[PDB]
């Protein structure tokens, strides 16, 4: 057993908001048994001092796309709306891999680097997005992402994507990217036999990801729900960016959400990234289905999109997470940083109602317990008894947090850095000290860089 | 003489906006000597390794409020609109100070850490407008915060601020902090008298800085108009928040641009805090007179005000620098870390015009160059021969940085961290590996935080 002793701050983001004070953490193999004052070290073979730092449970990136590591910072790609960054993404992608530079290989060492990242900024578990299936077979992109976060040890969802819709028929995009539906399908087949694990405190699990109404046919959504119910997998998608809404008035004469439940997706097997700008109307539909959504704030300013209705899905009961997308729209992979945007950007929309503004503790819910709830984990995102041991603690003793008032508060609105101290997976200690313990940091950067097209 | 050898990128910000790949940086006392390729090194006593890292111009943060370091992440002031912020800063600060727990010795602590953090953050020159003067006599308040920033080697300047119009003669202002004039002018004469470094590389300079249009009497604008004058200094404050307008047709009948025209403050000598939200007819007015404004994205967002025209500014040829304010507002003291917040933040006002956000290099300017101008230095925020050696060095080898392709975008737009590796100010070595050189961090934050009320 592992004790984590004195935690100056604790939240648990349990069914009643407990947070606690000098308090401990007790983990026994991949399950919390218990959080509490001074508890018993009975059976602990290893103390880790908490003393000035704040635990949260494992941050959970929802949405990710983690490919687009290779795409950070490009000059041309800076201030471009969707159309123009769509085009250069999967042009530069598809370029790339003809030159023979952008293989499975070379997905494990960009996917090993940013959840390596992602470890280092208190994120436990990442659901990645990934489309990218070039030539005439589905090539190992997955697997290799699947690699990538075994090593690392960090918890993963992968949610197989794809773009079936070719631009001949509607789609807005090449037929380099189309696959047939039957590829695709015949494809998740065999990776949820391969790697899903659906048992509590699962490492590895699959999800069946269309990139979207205006990139996949219909066909794929319904064989997507036949499968979904059928092997008891969940479903995801990109839901209501601007723009959306025309494609599908022009291709079906219906709006995105009323495709979705034509189709088999108005459930709650369902996650839905951005929802960015829904008629008002369709909200309460949303949760009546039991959909969720995970808020990408990053993207959604970085596009121009604007801020996605979130005291509203709130407001309705809606299931909320968090994600940062993929890091050629972000381009970082910081879900806490990214945090900080979504407290002070919503904020200008209600000038006078404070009230509806976002707040750290509702955002750092998204980012745990909601998200987790997105991947649907009930064993996830809650740090109590029973629950896998998956921990993001924080040191709250730097010189650029003197004066702070409420440490969950403190964590959003300051800091230099939002590296964290301590991170446990799995009940697997893998980052101390701001440093990975058991990944070789130096030799990862210099691989991966290394590769970088 | 001290070489910075084989940094990965310079970013020069002359006037010719150029850039170095795998070039020095000669230092030789407070100037620097040259920037280029392959520089001798001659008289040099000490060469560092700058491989991995990019250079900027020290940033300049044009607008503080030191004291609020005591005044982070309260939940009561979490979510709240201006007049509930005033209320809840203004009653919390007096009533500390009237139990002898918000003395100037508080204040020199408060400031020593929220000025180290600066330094952490590759921040090298930071303006700080006092605010709290209890009592008919100012403390030794400003005395405190420059000896703070005298000890830790930051360049400083401190803008003597003022509340001279008091409600109990239709001001706004409670009668505690109310000055006569003469009184403010007297106090402004000493400080100049004592501490001004009007010199080239002077690291102490005074500016004048009433609080506001709504807050300060006609007489001390223009007596302020006169001692800039007088003495070459400079004249600061706040200009166009949300209400502003009303209050200043209120007391005198014209807006307040128009109060500051006649008051004498239509001049360059002057540098403007937030400037959200100026009627447009007036913008080319500024840009005629040379005023210069500091964006102040985090306070904007947090109070829910908006987005100031930074554009619209830039289009007119006005000086814009940038600034975090004080740390009740924001709440930290991360320059860097804000400019992401004004990349993404800026855009969804132009959804369809992304020629017309806010580049990352744009960003960068106001946080170097354009600072300096607010603050009329000639002789900082330029990395060229000549001007002083105020440097911040981020490094690029991180896993949080890997796929940047363009490292000056990749500083705004990826990281886990805002940490600077190495600052130097004033030719002077302050920090280095992240860690400061000379300051004694954990004294810094014990010492402050057991003064925190
Ligand atoms: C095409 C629908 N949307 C979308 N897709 C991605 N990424 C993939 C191309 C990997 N990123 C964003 O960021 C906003 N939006
Ligand atoms: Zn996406
Ligand atoms: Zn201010």
């Amino acid at each position: 057993m592992i004790l984590i002793r004195g935690l100056t701050r604790v939240i648990t983001f349990d069914d009643q908001e407990r947070e606690l004070e000098d308090a401990d953490i007790l983990i026994d193999g991949p399950k919390i048994v218990a959080v509490g004052k001074d508890l018993s070290d009975r059976s602990v073979s290893r103390t880790i001092d908490g003393r000035g730092m704040i635990a949260l449970p494992g941050l959970i990136n929802s949405h990710q796309h983690l490919y687009e590591g290779a795409m950070r910072a490009i000059p041309q790609l800076e201030r471009v709306t969707m159309a123009s960054w769509l085009e250069g993404v999967l042009t530069r992608s598809a370029g790339w891999w003809r030159d023979g530079k952008f293989g499975p290989d070379v997905i494990r060492e960009v996917a090993r680097a940013v959840l390596l990242e992602s470890l280092l900024g208190g994120i436990t578990t990442v659901a990645d997005q990934h489309l990218f299936f070039p030539g005439a077979t589905a090539d190992s992109y997955i697997d290799a992402t699947i690699e990538a976060a075994t090593d690392l040890g960090i918890r993963f969802h992968a949610a197989r994507s794809s773009m079936t819709l070719g631009k001949s028929e509607g789609g807005f995009c090449d037929d380099l990217f189309v696959e047939p539906v039957d590829r695709v399908v015949q494809h998740c087949l065999g990776l949820i036999d391969q790697y899903h694990e659906p048992e509590p405190f699962g490492m590895v699990r699959i999800a069946l990801g269309p990139c979207g109404v205006p990139y996949d046919k219909p066909e794929l959504f319904e064989a997507f729900a036949q499968m979904a119910a059928d092997y008891d997998v969940r479903l995801h998608t990109h839901f209501y960016q601007p723009l959306d809404a025309g494609m599908s008035d022009h291709l079906y004469g219906m709006t995105p959400w009323r495709f979705l439940e034509k189709h088999g997706w108005a459930s709650d097997r369902v996650w839905l990234a951005h929802a960015v700008v829904p008629p008002r109307e369709e909200i309460p539909e949303f949760a009546d289905a039991g959909v969720a959504i995970a808020h990408l704030i990053a993207p959604d300013l970085r596009m121009g999109w604007g801020l996605a209705p979130i005291r509203e899905y709130l407001d309705a009961g809606i299931t909320v997470g968090f994600g940062t997308t993929g890091s050629a729209s972000n381009d970082g992979g910081n879900l806490l940083g990214d945090l900080r945007l979504a407290a002070l950007a919503h904020r200008p929309a209600d000038p006078n109602e404070p009230e509806k503004w976002l707040s750290a503790r509702e955002l750092l819910r998204m980012a745990t317990r909601g998200s987790a709830e997105c991947l649907g984990r009930p064993d996830l995102g809650v740090l109590e008894e029973g629950r896998a041991a998956d921990i993001a603690c924080w040191r709250l003793d730097g010189v650029d947090r003197v004066g702070v008032h409420d440490p969950a508060i403190g964590l959003i609105m300051t800091g230099l850095s939002d590296r964290a101290s301590l991170v446990v997976v799995n009940g697997q200690v893998l980052v101390e000290n701001e440093r990975p313990v058991l990944a070789d940091l130096e030799r990862i950067v210099a691989n991966t860089t290394a590769l970088i097209p």
